[PDB]
């Protein structure tokens, strides 16, 4: 099972402001949709509630400690172990954020899909620092910048850097 982080952040790792995206880049979300089609999206409650609804064509799994939390059209999981159990047969899952949710899955992550937005926004929550020497870029592509997508941004995808034995 490939555990993948899916993330959009600015030049200071900002991923949110008052629980929302400080930017509006529909093309970026179109990339998320394409990349995650037919795979579970794993996200924290705050993240889910900020989006407002289930994202169709996807197994939406909301992670909260709250045992009574249910929402129609979504699965709820209360721990990492419960997510791995729910996704036991899945080829790849996408950790969709909440800083705390990324942290929960850090010890297991195999692949990073990172959109880097070339701008500094006002933010209050951040993608945790990561030692990228353990990672190797395998794909990059400049995002579509235009009237609807004002900022300049780049899709990056990273896999584990293999070590050469001494
Ligand atoms: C902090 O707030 C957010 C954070 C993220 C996380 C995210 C974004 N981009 C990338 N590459 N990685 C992420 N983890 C999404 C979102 C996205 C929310 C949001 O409005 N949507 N997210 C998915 C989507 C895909 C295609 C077309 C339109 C959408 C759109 C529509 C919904 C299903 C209602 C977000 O909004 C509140
Ligand atoms: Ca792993
Ligand atoms: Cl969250």
């Amino acid at each position: 099972m490939i555990v993948s982080f899916m993330v959009a952040m600015d030049e200071n790792r900002v991923i949110g402001k008052d629980n929302n995206l400080p930017w509006r880049l529909p093309s970026e979300l179109q990339y998320v949709k394409k990349t995650t089609m037919g795979h579970p999206l794993i996200m924290g409650r705050k993240n889910y509630e900020a989006i407002g609804r289930p994202l169709p064509g996807r197994r939406n799994i909301i992670v909260t400690r709250n045992e009574g939390y249910h929402v129609e059209g979504c699965e709820v999981a209360h721990s990492v172990e419960e997510v791995f159990e729910l996704c036991k047969n899945e080829e790849e899952i996408f950790i969709f954020g909440g800083a705390q949710i990324y942290d929960l899955f850090l010890p297991y992550v195999d692949k990073l899909y990172i959109t880097k937005i070339h701008h500094a926004f006002e933010g209050d929550t951040f993608f945790p620092e990561m030692d990228m020497t353990n990672w190797k870029e395998v794909f990059v592509e400049k995002g579509l910048t235009d009237e609807k997508n004002p900022y300049t941004y780049y899709y990056h995808v990273y896999e584990k850097q293999q070590l050469v034995p001494r």
